[PDB]
């Protein structure tokens, strides 16, 4: 019920050694929710996930969580491609004082259905707050079926929606259909964002919104209300930038984003690596595009 | 320029022996235009234009004109894999009264952008009718870039748009950003309609509405008209429909929801074959769903 | 059973105005068989059959069976999407003196494997002579299983073998598993053919013959005499040449080579286009490297 | 140079409540190598790394070599997609007595050739053994191109080669050409092995030779004294299997296979999961089909 609209998949910012900048995170938190963010998602993978460790898994919900100050729901990274981590990884969340965990579609070693099933569910009955499957084959290869968010969302009161990362929006209605219209379905995918919205969804999960908060929050607004004009229009500016910042591997280009805004340094941890410049000049021109510079 | 809203990909009706059925086809076209729809569109892929003859080709268009009666816009297939072909294709539309063509990128022999370049470049030098680019990957393979697009509709005032079938809605956005809003974009996915309206669309060159001509009209006009509650709820019913018309090779499913109508036949041209049980049972169940069957 | 070793995909020479250049494809056929080419493959993909007419397609094959004289097998082409099609595609084959056909999957309407079977079917009951399977995913997409080949040679005495495009060797194994050691398969991928004939294959249709029949057939022979040390060292050869002749869509490339041999000139048929220099200077350097300039 | 023939992606038997059954693991070693297999390889995908602890990981590795006792090379997984935990998985590889580690191209996060080439380089710096390149696109989705794998081959002299799982045989012959003949090139795919072989590698790092070893080991000697009339015959036995141990998630299939030659338990970790009937049918066919079950 508290899931809609704008919500960022937050950037975790490195020092220049590549450690957590504390400050320069609960500052960009902060910031974040005064421009009107609808939701926040640390930890994930545009938070670089797969390069933290767990006490720092820990460390930025927590940090996260006190930052926000229940002002907006709090929707934390608990992915992994074991299930007995994923398990440790949710129950840490909980603990944290996350509203709600997103649990990623296990990457690499390529389960069935079954597999997916006996995954998500180990999850379900570990916690007692709300669990976002996020179904992403670009990165996972697999793919979890309609049926099975079904039978998840069927059988576990706390398995309530899905960051849809396939950018194929047909599947927006059919998990409309079969989950029912009270499954809560989030775009992953900003490039795709307005049509799912525009086919049952209610909102986004997204990487743009990172540098632009407020656009982000008024395109999904004017989406909640029906207002596709002006949806259409911010869409046109977002879009470039949209695009640009998966040119090169994310968050590489979102991060050089937030640090032309002065939110962070441009740091990541390897095997994401620092920008050429071509890239950098296109985000530069859809940035100028968004009207952000 | 005026062309927006449903148009029909037309299937062509055969009787029992595989012929063309010419009564059962002037009759589907006239119940398309009194049910609503904005356009129809005969000969392409849904009307099984790679089984037909050039002869027939020819026929089938003349018919859907004489039929139509400038009443709405007729879009006539004319895609070829073959340059020199595609080229006497879309003449014979041209003389034959065709409003437009839908001209399909190149398929099995995979050409480069320059390749797609010359192939549609040579179309429009050769008629004077509005072509509309017909970019369909999961069929032709390659893929339209939308900088060859946007170059085509530079250098040809007849290259007026595209009936995109990719069903990757962001394309929509790409398109419109650099081939203008003037650029007529078209669906050519009924499950993804919905959304590609929402990024840029101004309707749809649709399978489903074969079958639901007055519902894809009445989603589109809301589109149209920014109406998205409407659309959406139009949307959920048509949905079903919309996929269960690809689960095999079309155009054997959209006939088969053609047939349970009353509209046609459910014969089909091989390598295009008769639906197993299983998909007629999911077809069935999708008709009612949209109300189509009460 | 003759279809065995390098099979060439013969290309078309075309005059200045796009026109069949029949004097140059007769030499042309003459060169191939002189320089010990195990057999011949007019108008297929690579003989431009989608930009052919049924005229020149007739013609073309009337023309190589006239010039071959028996003396290496001619498996003509006689593909469509439209069964209709290619059933007369085929009786012209079979009455032009053809001793094979070379029938490709459906492409563009992306048939299921009923439909594939009825189209083979039909032609096998249409002809007398032996028909080829040519499996291409990546220019048909849809992809003939084994369970239909094995299928189609059991109902159909006349369907003896494929031209296996898909370039997972994995496949040859499977199909002479499953279709019998008495399938003939060939590869129709010159850049993996080695492994191929290594899992059970006796042979290539092949694009790069065009160019090099001689080292090709030496090629296929070390296989056929099960001489891999042999075998390996000529692909050596022979590689970046089967790359090069397809960095750009064929034939450009290959009638690029053929023209600097002065075996033709390099008009292909729209929307098949002129290469770049960059395509030119690779193929060149390929050339050289295989010793045949 | 001593990397050569079958090598045995070792799975690893868990007991009952999925612990680590170790004397299941030791006696499985110790068989591997009776039987003739050329080295092993501990703690990677078949393995069942992705859901093993760094604790275990450890120990596994341990055991292994301790059993091993030098008879053939330990070819330790270190792969992760995080740069800094493969580089300390490589380190524990390497203090725990690994002849070499094996790498797998980062997953999930998707990098580029840069990100690529600081991953493995950052590896190359920390340890002294050898490094193998696992190269596994239908799971990491990136591939490493060519020219990376000889930058990398040429910039450090501890890189020696991959376990290629790409199934595209074209590659050894790319890799062959461009990284050197000195460049170790392992099939990662026992579907491709024998052509893989035939194109210039030396082997495979395979998951068939779990259960087959000496057939297995069999078939590559025979490929590398180029008896490739014998190699066939040998593929033909085990191709059955080599399908049949990934039609369900690996390694399902092939500890479903070793249960059924008295070997280890079924029992894997989640996602990973029990075979259905169907498959566990098939698996049987195809061991009879090798001989190895009567």
């Amino acid at each position: 019920s508290m899931l809609k609209g704008a919500v960022t998949a937050l950037i975790t910012p490195f020092d220049d050694n590549g450690a957590i900048d504390e400050k320069a995170f609960c500052n960009f938190v902060e910031w974040q929710i005064t421009q009107g963010i609808n939701g926040v998602s640390p930890v994930g993978t545009t938070g670089e996930s797969p390069t933290l460790t767990h006490e720092e898994h820990k460390r930025i919900i927590e940090l996260c969580v006190e930052q926000v100050a229940k002002r907006v729901p709090v929707v934390a990274g608990a992915g992994s491609n074991s299930t007995s981590e994923a398990v440790e990884l949710a129950k840490h969340a909980e603990k944290a004082g996350a509203d709600a965990v997103l649990v990623v579609t296990p990457y690499y070693n390529r389960p069935n259905q079954r597999g997916l099933y006996t995954h998500f569910s180990s999850i379900a009955k570990a916690i007692s707050i709300p669990i976002i499957i996020y179904n992403i084959p670009s990165r996972s290869v697999i793919d979890m079926a309609v049926e099975t968010m079904r039978d998840l969302c069927r059988d576990f009161k706390n398995i309530i929606g899905v960051k849809d990362a396939t950018g194929k929006i047909e599947r927006a209605s059919e998990q409309r259909e079969k989950c029912g219209k009270d499954f809560v379905q989030l775009s992953g995918d900003d490039c795709t964002a307005l049509g799912f919205n525009a086919h049952g969804g209610v909102g986004c999960i997204s990487v743009s919104s990172n540098v632009a908060p407020k656009l982000c929050a008024q395109l999904h607004a004017a989406c909640l209300c029906s207002d596709y004009k002006t949806a259409l229009k911010l869409n046109d500016l977002l879009m470039p930038l949209n695009r640009a910042v998966f040119i090169e591997p994310s968050p590489a280009g979102i991060k050089y984003a937030a640090a032309k805004l002065g939110l962070c340094g441009t740091i990541v941890r390897s095997p994401i690596v620092p920008l050429s410049d071509t890239t950098k000049k296109i985000i530069d021109e859809a940035l100028y595009h968004a009207g952000l510079l």
